[PDB]
């Protein structure tokens, strides 16, 4: 069910986890939709993606007040654009530890984006080195290589079937990749595959700006990708 709760709407996947919308005006687009996650683990709460804006980022974190109650421990950026780092301020007044890909960290400043207060680094193959993403629970980081951004990173849920691409993955019936604008169209492809080899049991894939897919939406987008090599 799509709980509205000002103008954002949360929806629950799995026992602990649910998605966060909110959404932005733009010119030649329309109300576009941003997604993130919310994870309960234990007696805490962890966030993946601010919402576009501050304000909307406060009202997620009223609505984990009145719908889980507990402290929220962390949050991870999932790229250094507005939809998903937007709201980074409010996370910081409110006493959030908060988390990107030092990549993230090192374009926010030009992006129009306040870093996040910890980086990331990758192993080789992509994972996280634990010692950056200290406490993360059952949140599993994946870079799985250039795409949308050069920044972009990827998130598993342990214990769930769901994965959450961010903007490296495109809905199963979208007619593009969409924003090219940053995007590395010859890694693109790998990048993507790279995502569904990282989280095998991940049936639910978490879109971006749409309802969750199945793992046609991986299938669909290394396809699309194909095609700009
Ligand atoms: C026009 N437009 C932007 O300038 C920025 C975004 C956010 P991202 O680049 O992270 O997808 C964005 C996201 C989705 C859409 C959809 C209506 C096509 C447009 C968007
Ligand atoms: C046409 N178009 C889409 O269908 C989808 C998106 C969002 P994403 O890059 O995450 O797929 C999108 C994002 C940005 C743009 C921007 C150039 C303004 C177009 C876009
Ligand atoms: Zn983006
Ligand atoms: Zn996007």
């Amino acid at each position: 069910g799509d709980q509205r709760f000002g103008d954002l709407v949360f929806r629950q996947l799995a026992p602990n986890v649910w998605q966060h919308t909110s959404y932005l005006d733009m010119p030649g687009f329309g109300a576009v939709a941003s997604n993130g996650l919310i994870v309960r683990d234990g007696g805490r709460v962890l966030v993946v993606d601010t919402a576009w804006t501050d304000d909307q980022t406060a009202q997620i974190l009223n609505w984990i007040k009145q719908e889980i109650n507990l402290p929220v421990a962390l949050a991870v950026v999932t790229h250094a654009h507005q939809d998903k780092m937007g709201g980074m301020d409010a996370l910081h007044a409110a006493g959030i530890a908060t988390y990107a890909n030092a990549l993230s960290n090192q374009l926010a400043p030009q992006e129009g984006m306040v870093a996040a207060q910890h980086s990331l680094t990758f192993a080789a193959n992509g994972w996280v080195e634990p010692a950056t993403a200290p406490n993360f629970g059952p949140l599993k980081v994946f870079y799985p290589g250039p795409g949308h951004t050069s920044d972009n990173i990827t998130v598993g849920i342990d214990g769930t079937d769901i994965a959450f691409g961010g903007c490296l993955i495109k809905d199963s019936k979208a007619k593009s990749l969409g924003n090219l604008g940053d995007a590395d169209t010859e890694h693109y492809a790998a990048s993507a595959r790279a995502f569904g080899a990282a989280f095998p049991k991940a049936s639910m894939i978490v879109m971006s700006h749409s309802a969750p897919d199945s793992r046609a939406a991986i299938t669909h987008t290394a396809r699309m990708a194909d095609k700009l090599r």
